[PDB]
RNA sequence: AUGAGGAUUACCCAUG
RNA sequence: AUGAGGAUUACCCAUG
RNA sequence: UGAGGAUUACCCAU
RNA sequence: UGAGGAUUACCCAU
């Protein structure tokens, strides 16, 4: 019926799970972003182009923060230490099927499930070995 | 330890399953191939390196074939038509722990789950509505 | 093999011994990087080239960190109070054999071995006397 | 005490063992050699310095000879094929304690321990892979 | 699990066999040395690229050298008279399967297998007739 | 003698043996070709010549079909997609013995020898690691 | 459009 | 990127 | 090469 | 400071 619906980012098993949500679409670019202050929110946004005559183009960004209080003029402002951020690009040609694009979303559900090299390495802070 | 190993890039439970497997390792640039020929294979690089002052970032690259009506081992023109381009740059404070990152990890791997919108989308040939 | 894998730096039985792994291997120069915030870890790099026709020159560093937490404003990062930088310069002519390298080695290790002068020096404030 | 006395740059056990005693030490700069003709012989120089108002700053060298006989014109003398040069430069903050350097230098004797990657590369003619 | 291991390049029936090692692997040449003096060893160096958008390349470099004891100097040196130098570079197309670069292996195989021509003509100075 | 006779190039044990024979001697540089239409054939080229003043330079050229898919007897373009090209440039220093080249030749067949890194490399699409 | 190019991340740089 | 082009072999030359 | 320097693969002198 | 150099307490670049 639609696809923009909210959806949790970050699952710690019912507490603490960080659940992000529809917040706009101005632009054709969706965005979602945590149910925080604007300034020290999660945010997700996606949005797609037919870059060229016979390729489809993704663009997602997420943005983590690390939520902290900083003391400006003497007073408590809810802010953000430092922010990661991703950023993928995805290009799909169009005679890709449906059955087809779905082996790209399984590829990526593989490349990042635990265990697995590259999400290791990044939890641990160092390079492939 | 040592994290440069094989992996299941495409779960389909057990059989149909697409194991890629290191490849090459030139430039600290880690590399790996399923078993096919390199114009139709799944590939995957990942590397990490200091990027500014401020941050390090990771940058992993995907390559997806398209299998419908694919004639393994063939010679299939134009390239551009038979393969999807992945392209993920993850940016990473230095100030971020071990467990900033593993959260960061689990942001990506929400992005992604089954059933989610973004991943859902891209599923369908689909944007955002 | 590889001996581009993880090593002890420095040795405190088994309890907090000092891991360094892999970081990444971009042009020629091998660097290695402790566990946690980049922000205050161990950092070795090391690379070799070819100087001069009849040299070879090794050029080894270390970095040691003070690990401390940064409190501006309200916001605590953990940073690096200050690092101690070494830095070594290895020339070893062609003409060496591996009995010839082993030996080379063997004297750097002596030069440092506990109780011997340099090491003793500089682990109390000291020079010589 | 001192700690300007001979000791082992060497060890074989207690058969080859090199030792290397006091030459001099002028202009602050420390000087050990090896025993017999000077023309072969190890050496070793030491000196620290304050580099900046908050820096110390080590300089150790360290010559590895090859012995050979060079014979011209029927005349043979005892001299050095060639020469391994050793140079490290080593910068401690003034608020390091001795706690502190205790750690620096066992970082220091890490890096060069038997079956780490640094020491065993050199010891082979060889770089890191 | 790994291919960069040593092997031995000259077999003589386990007296006298050349046997080389990983030696280096930076900016991605891989490299393999004789357990001798850098200046007289056995060298091996490989490489590959993807040099057009739809070939790769491999790179393959060994160094046989004429071990000798050059007197410079009135000293004795270990060193080379001269170098034989092999130098092969090998471009595959992208679409080659993996059973399709099988046979560019065993086609070199057999080009160098004992009795052939070109194997016969090389160990006996002379062309082909 | 006379060395310029058929052989085998690919050998798979008796049936489906590829030989190559004779074919072309334009200019001293020799020539053996499959059984095939020289677009879809094994072919062999060597000659010899003194390059410099003080070496000989053997030159060695084989071109290797993809044959997964192939068509026999059709016509598949692109070329470059269908075939493989090695070139071998072995330099000897005229001072080089038959003994010496020999050896020269062992350290070839050693580098190609089954289950070493780089035949096993080529024979999987893969780099080193 | 490409970049193991960058960020103060729906923007800036370089390139062909 | 090609060269029965070169070497003091991870470099130089010529060419299109 | 520098018993020149640091916010360290980078800056200052021959 | 220099993954600039050596005949190493000294030479070449910012």
């Amino acid at each position: 019926a639609s696809n923009f619906t909210q959806f949790v980012l970050v699952d710690n098993g019912g507490t603490g799970d960080v659940t992000v949500a529809p917040s706009n679409f101005a632009n054709g670019v969706a965005e979602w972003i945590s149910s925080n202050s604007r300034s020290q929110a999660y945010k997700v946004t996606c949005s797609v182009r037919q870059s060229s005559a016979q390729n489809r183009k993704y663009t997602i960004k997420v943005e983590v923060p690390k939520v902290a209080t900083q003391t400006v003029g003497g007073v408590e402002l809810p802010v953000a230490a430092w922010r990661s951020y991703l950023s993928m690009k995805l290009t799909i040609p169009i005679f890709a099927t449906n059955s087809d694009c779905e082996l790209i979303v399984k590829a990526m559900q593989g490349l990042l499930k635990d265990g697995n090299p590259i999400p290791s390495a990044i939890a641990a802070n160092s390079g492939i070995y």
